[PDB]
């Protein structure tokens, strides 16, 4: 017989681990504090399959195995229950709240960049027998999760669907991208890639609100998106949320930002190098010049990558904060142009950058 | 459950299915002709016997497509590891038959559809994503893939021991060996492999998996299929093409060009009527997006070709085009510009523009 029962606060508080309260922001996951002493236990609600708790714990489980330091511990598991129970991290800030409340996280670039080099590396077939990493393949299949990202940054945002969601505002700018042949041919192919490149099991959903934070502290969390997708996809999506803060900023309180992304794609490709050094299982890894251009694909995507994050966010179903709670409304407006004009630029010019202060020059050259 | 067969437990199979003396004329898989005739395949266990789940799927998808480029499976069984087929022995082993100098004029053509139905309708472009993602798990073929990835993808570029060619081609072997950008290109081509789920692929479509004889031709043994690259099937063909021409002299070398030619034209006219009448994408009437597709598989196939080239001259796995040259001398020739143009394919296979660009290099190398 079925064992799913969604769970309540009472339910919720057998596994041998007083008060308890449903913390979760979202409406598809149930998320349960209890307090001593402190614990988390998530939940799926099921329209989306359940499977997605399956996925989650997984991933959050393999990440561990790589960078324990770097997100929560998971106490037990359970697929028919649909649950995770896990570490408490409320004495952190989620990063995206914290960046937009001015925090600037001196250490969230560095250890974001040891995450997606370590994560991305340890799952990959440079890393793992080919046969195992088939078997991780099918056991990380996420149909219906790969669905939503699939439509929502690769496919609706370029055309006149019913799930975008943008003022009226900015209709001409919008309407500019759909008229655009040459950027949606690239923003066709970046797809192609995400639905065929089983490189690594990615995180699937790496923005700046699935991360915890502190000055001295950072945690990952929320890979419900996981399965197997190209290596660029994390560290794009991630990037353009740090680009999505800047725009949301002025002046000289954008610097932190920039930093950023330039110590996150060099922890990156430090992490991703020194990994590769120590731990290919490839033959081929140590002839001159196999890792540097595995490294400038890797880059390309993640800046096209970048760019579709940085579209979607703007004007598709799903929106940040950092945009949205810009004011005045004018600056609102103004600022949702120049992603939508970032992110394009990106998308087109990808293959062109050299390195990642190429990105950032040209980004802050856009934004003057 | 599983028994591997006999002559005597093939017939009585045939029989208890409702069908219809018996002879194996097959060392990994056994082949059970049964005379109106019948064949009956099984698998035997050090390679998983899975592998005939995997055929026996394949074949009739390929069926659902083409299927008059495919014999036709009356049943098929997991456990016994059986794929019970129709009979194919009044047509030819194309290898066979091409070595003998037949040209098969059509061959190209039923290819080149082959190819570009195959090859499109269980891609992203042709299935929804949901469904593609639920085939990709159900053809899954890590045993027969790992023989590709070590045999055309590994081997052959380094000194490893399942290597098998002549001494007088030494020389020429350490050359590709310490040549660092053809194997840092190598490595790109196996990283493909092995990453990119683009489509179901035959997995091993050489011209010993076609029969053939003037008016038709069926393809076969897809053993190794499973989801990879969309220009691996075109690449392993028309690299065979090539084999077969090197095998030959003069003159005679021009029925496999032109097969060359004919089967990327039917290939890439077949995959773009289908992208046209069959696409789910909304991408996909964008001018300039087909054109880019057909680019990159384009040169993916012909790095694969390279591969294929090189690994079957000095690799694990011969084929008789090569190994049957006379005399010895000549055999180390043509093997010698085997491996100079697969090595010229995998380094320049995003320089060439056209199926004539890569045959027009291919003629003067071997001049
Ligand atoms: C002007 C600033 C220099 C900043 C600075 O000096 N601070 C920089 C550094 C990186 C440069 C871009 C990239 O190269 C890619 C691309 C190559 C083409 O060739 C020309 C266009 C484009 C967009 C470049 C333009 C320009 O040159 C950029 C924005
Ligand atoms: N481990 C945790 N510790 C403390 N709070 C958490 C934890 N996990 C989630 N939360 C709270 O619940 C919110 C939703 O978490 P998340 O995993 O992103 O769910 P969803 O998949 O619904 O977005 C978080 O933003 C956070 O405030
Ligand atoms: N459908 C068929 N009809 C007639 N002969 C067949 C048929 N299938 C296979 N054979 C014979 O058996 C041989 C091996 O078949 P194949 O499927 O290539 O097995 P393997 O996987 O061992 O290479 C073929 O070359 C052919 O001579
Ligand atoms: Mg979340
Ligand atoms: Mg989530
Ligand atoms: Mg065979
Ligand atoms: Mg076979």
């Amino acid at each position: 017989t079925p064992l799913y029962e969604t769970l309540n606060e009472s339910s919720a508080v057998k596994l041998g681990l007083l008060t308890c309260q449903e913390i979760g922001d979202g409406n598809l996951n149930y998320v349960f504090h209890i307090y001593d002493r402190a614990l988390i236990i998530k939940q799926a609600v099921p329209p989306l399959t359940i499977d997605r708790a399956r996925i989650e714990s997984s991933a959050l489980i393999r990440q561990g195995e790589h960078v324990p330091h770097l997100v929560p511990r998971v106490f037990y598991s359970d697929t028919e229950m649909a649950v995770t129970v896990m570490e408490d991290l409320s004495h952190l800030k989620i990063a995206r709240k914290g960046l937009i409340e001015g925090e600037n996280y001196p250490h969230l670039s560095q250890h974001i960049g040891e995450f997606l080099g370590k994560t991305l590396f340890y799952s990959s077939d440079y890393a793992l027998e080919p046969k195992v990493k088939k078997q991780l393949v099918k056991q990380f299949t996420n149909p219906e999760l790969c669905d939503i990202t699939e439509r929502l940054v690769f496919t609706d945002p370029f055309f006149d669907h019913d799930t975008n969601d943008f003022e009226e505002e900015l209709r001409p700018f919008v309407e500019k991208l759909w008229n655009n042949d040459s950027v949606k041919i690239e923003a066709a192919k970046l797809k192609k890639s995400f639905l065929t490149s089983a490189e690594t099991l990615i995180h699937g959903d790496l923005h700046t609100g699935s991360i915890f934070a502190s000055e001295h502290e950072t945690k990952v969390i929320d890979p419900e998106f996981a399965f197997y997708g190209p290596i660029g996809f994390d560290v794009g999506q991630f990037i353009a949320n740090l680009f999505l803060n800047a725009l949301s900023r002025d002046g000289a309180d954008r610097e932190p930002l920039y930093e950023h992304v330039n110590q996150v794609w060099e922890t990156f490709e430090e992490t991703f190098s020194e990994a590769w050094q120590k731990d290919s299982l490839d033959v081929y890894a140590n002839i001159d010049g196999y890792l540097t251009d595995t490294l400038s694909h890797i880059f390309e995507e993640a800046i096209g990558f970048a760019g579709c994050e940085l579209i979607r966010r703007t004007i598709g179903l799903a929106h940040v904060a950092d945009l949205d709670t810009i004011v005045p409304f004018d600056k609102r407006i103004g600022r949702k142009r120049l992603a939508l004009e970032t992110g394009t630029a990106f998308i087109e010019k990808r293959s062109e950058f050299k390195t990642i202060t190429d990105v950032i020059e040209l980004f802050k050259l856009l934004v003057k």
